[PDB]
Order: C-alpha cells, then structure tokens, then sequence
C-alpha cells in the first residue's frame, strides 16, 4: 500500500508447451512488480476460430493452461495481455502448430535383458508414449555402471527415429549397468520428456577370459 | 561479358542455434551482373532458395531451421545473361557440419600443488552429438599454449583434472569442443579461466 503503482510491462518470452495428454500451457515473464495486481489473459485462436481466454490465476500470474483440447496439425495464434489500473499492454504474438510444442511422457516399461549370449552387451526394450502416432520420436539413451558417478550417452544419431529396443555393446563383463531414456519429436522441435525410470541389468561373466586364465 | 563459371568448393556449416550457412568460390570475373542462389532440399521437400546478398556473393544463410538426422541435398546456381550453371551437389546430414558454442562457465577449482580441477557447462547440442574437446593451459606468463592429449578428452564430460602442474603457479585454461567423430567444426575457444597451484616445500627447496 505504501508502494507506488506502475503500468504493466509488456509481457515477454512467451512460450507454450503441450505435455502429452494434458491441455496446452503457456508461460511468460510478467516483468516488474506493479503493486496493482496485474491481470494476465492468454489469448489464442485458430485462423478459423477464437478460443476461450485463459485467465491466469492469483498464485501463478505468469502461467495459464487453456480450456480446450489440443488439436495437432493446426496453427494457433497466441499472445498475452497484461492489465491493471494504470494500463493495458499486449505481448508479441507467436504462431505455431502444437505438434512442435510437445513434451512426451518418458518411455515406460523399460527393462534390461541379456541377449545373444555375449558378456559385452545388454538389450533395452520399452514402450513408447502414445504420442508416437502423432510424432516420430528421437531419443537420448544413457547408461553407466552402478558405481559410476556420471552418465554415458549413446550417440543421438543412432537413436534418432521411433524404436522400442536398443542393444548397448562394448560393455564390461559381469558388471551391473543402470539405464535411462528420454524422447521428443525427431526434428528437435518440442521439449525433451523427463527421464524414464532407471532400469538395471548385469552382463554375463566372460567365459573366454575365465578359460584363457585357467589355461 | 562472360558466362558464370561453375561454382566450386561448396561447404556448409551449422553454427549451434543458428541457421545453416553455405560458402563457395564464385570463380572468374564475368564482368556481368551475376546472381548466386543456394538451392537445398530433402528428398521429401524442396526448401526455399537462398539468394546471396550483393556485399557477400559467395555465401548464403538459409531461412529454415536446421533438422538433424536428415540428409539434405545442396548446390549453388550461378546465373547471368550469358548462362546458368550449377556446382556439384553435396549431400549431408547437418549433424556432421555443426560448430558448437564453446563450453561456458569454465572454472578452476583447488580445494593441492600440482593439480587443478576444471569444470564447465557443455553446449545444449550435447543432446544431439557426443562431444570431444581440446583443453589447453599455460602459465600466466607463457606466450604459447600447451594441450592436454585429445585422446583423454574424447567424449562428453563437464570436468577434468589437470595434473603434473608446477607448484606456486597461476595457470590459464581454455576449452573448445566439436563432434566426437571429428566430423564438423571446432567451436570457438571458451572464455579463459585461471587458478593457482599451492605450496610444495620440496619443490621450493630444490629450486632455491
């Protein structure tokens, strides 16, 4: 109350995100405190329709989750208008197809299995998120020994397209490995999903080495 | 008045976060107004021609965003009143033409007399390519730079312990990175970072 009122600063850094299966949410920077309880309204519309205004809540004034279901393959015009007693200002408009703003759920049912009888490999199998029918997925597959302090990563160009399994090679024998994987749209337009649950597996003992040692 | 020569030595580079830029040798002076157009396309989509500006006729920066993991056909078309000619086409995946941003937040830790630990933050392109580095160091007074064997910094990492350093010395370090397989371009050197090695009474006795 002792503070001095100010007009709303033009909202900046507007960006939207469609978490898989959830309604679109847009974020922005409201600027400096105006001391006048600025009201933010997320406006959005298709060239063929005007959607319901999204009124940013009290707790989170610089964020809003729309009321309508996401419809991929159609461009939407989005912008935010800030308003208080001293003025009304609108951010710059952004136009995009939500298919390029998806943050998929991480792959699930991640399991590590021994295969080919080799003591230097471990195979990963998993179930891709349902969004795979809307976008082609690319991944980041990471692995490390149980005792390792850091994660190693499979060359992203080797996991650049939708798949549900991957064989990691050149691993140490009789060693426990932990794995994790994340995904996003293949073209890099969108957001990486959170890391999947970690899954572990143990490589076979090296028979040839045990033989050559006994000999 | 001469027809344009076939453009040669076409190459492209994708500076991290920036649009692809291609460069070529225009060749002999035609003495006529000649246009240079960078033609590019996926087998599934023809991209927008990039007309080279007047001030920089042997270069063009495309208007489309880079899509890694997809091969793209690229060539240059030179043209004046006496004829049209295209360079040999090149085909590549932009993932092998990246010049990453240098690593940042390079800091030197020492919570030792011959060991200085380095920590940094890798560019975001690390989620697209595995990174290899060139870490260089030198005494705060030396003119030339020394280099850590590149084989010891061949894959993505955000820390490195530099050993076998001289005590009672301030060192200056810098680091650059590129794709692990050597296909691409080295990033610019990071901002330099400094640190000091502590006492070694044994090394002081020998020197004094």
């Amino acid at each position: 109350p002792g503070s001095s009122g100010l007009p709303p600063e033009k909202p900046k850094n507007l960006s939207c995100i469609v978490n898989e299966g959830k309604k679109m949410r847009c974020e922005w920077d409201g600027g400096r405190e105006t001391h006048l309880e600025t009201n933010f309204t997320l406006k959005s519309e298709w060239a063929t329709h005007k959607f319901a205004d999204c009124k940013a809540k009290r707790d989170t004034p610089t964020s809003c989750t729309v009321d309508y279901s996401t419809v991929y393959f159609v461009n939407i015009e989005v912008w935010v208008e800030a308003e208080n007693a001293l003025g009304k200002v609108t951010s710059d408009h952004i136009n995009f197809d939500p298919v390029y703003k998806v943050k998929p759920n991480p792959p699930h049912n991640l399991s590590v299995i021994n295969s080919e009888e080799l003591s230097s490999i471990l195979k990963l199998t998993w179930t891709n998120p349902s969004i795979k029918s809307v976008i082609i997925l690319k991944y980041n597959i990471q692995y490390r020994t149980k005792d390792a302090s850091t994660w190693s990563q499979i060359p992203p160009e080797d996991t650049a397209s939708t798949r549900s399994s991957f064989t990691v090679q050149d691993l140490k024998p009789f060693t426990e490995y932990v794995f994790r994987i994340r995904c996003m749209k293949e073209d890099g337009k969108g957001y990486w999903s959170d890391w999947s649950e970690e899954a572990s597996g143990i490589t076979y003992e090296d028979r040839p080495s045990k033989e050559p040692s006994f000999w």
